[PDB]
């Protein structure tokens, strides 16, 4: 496993707050990224992790003019479009909602006021892996629907492990403990 060995080298040679920071927020990025494989391939769905909101809507609506209209610049980790409705979708990793919450707002009301000028039915949805548990949370009413179970096969532990064990190597550094936190 090339992306464990990585951080482990990482983790190995660091000796300053700044660069364990770093690898501290490459750790949580690689787990959500690792949930948003596994969560595609389960679906079986195409997998894409921060499409531009300009690219999506050319896909979905290649004729569009793109200058008629305030596009903000979002990158949402992917998207479905089924022919008749738009879903973009967002992973998280977390045991707990805020993050959900924030990116729910977000979304809500920087994407759906302009594609409903543009025209294209669209619905926010935002998955959510409980790294400790591996349940999956889903908003989105329409993704529930078209994916009433998830069959995915969620190992979290390689990612703890890292993570601790640079936490762990840092536990008596207050800059570090600052950062992080
Ligand atoms: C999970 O949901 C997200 O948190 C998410 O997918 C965030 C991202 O994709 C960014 C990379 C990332 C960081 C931490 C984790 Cl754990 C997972 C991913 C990349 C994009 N930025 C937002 C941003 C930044 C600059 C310009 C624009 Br426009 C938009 C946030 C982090
Ligand atoms: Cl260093
Ligand atoms: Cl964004
Ligand atoms: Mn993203
Ligand atoms: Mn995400």
């Amino acid at each position: 496993d090339p992306m464990y060995e990585q951080f482990l080298q990482r983790i190995q040679a660091v000796r300053t707050a700044t660069v364990a920071k770093d690898i501290s927020a490459d750790i949580l990025e690689a787990r959500h990224d690792y949930f948003g494989r596994e969560l595609c391939r389960a679906l079986d769905i195409e997998y894409r992790n921060n499409v531009l909101l300009d690219e999506i809507i050319l896909d979905v609506y290649p004729g569009v003019n793109l200058m008629e209209y305030n596009v903000p610049h979002v990158t949402p980790d992917n998207y479905i479009w089924t022919g008749d409705m738009l879903l973009i979708l967002d992973y998280k990793v977390s045991v707990g909602h805020d993050s959900t919450e924030v990116t729910y707002k977000k979304y809500t009301t920087l994407i759906l006021p302009v594609m409903q000028e543009i025209g294209i039915n669209t619905e926010i949805c935002i998955i959510r892996a409980n790294p400790v548990t591996n349940q999956i949370s889903i908003v989105g009413e329409q993704f529930k629907r078209l994916f009433p179970t998830i069959p995915v096969e969620l190992n979290f532990a390689r990612f703890f492990e890292l993570r601790k064990m640079l936490l762990d190597k840092f536990a008596d550094d207050e800059e570090f403990l600052m950062m992080i936190a």
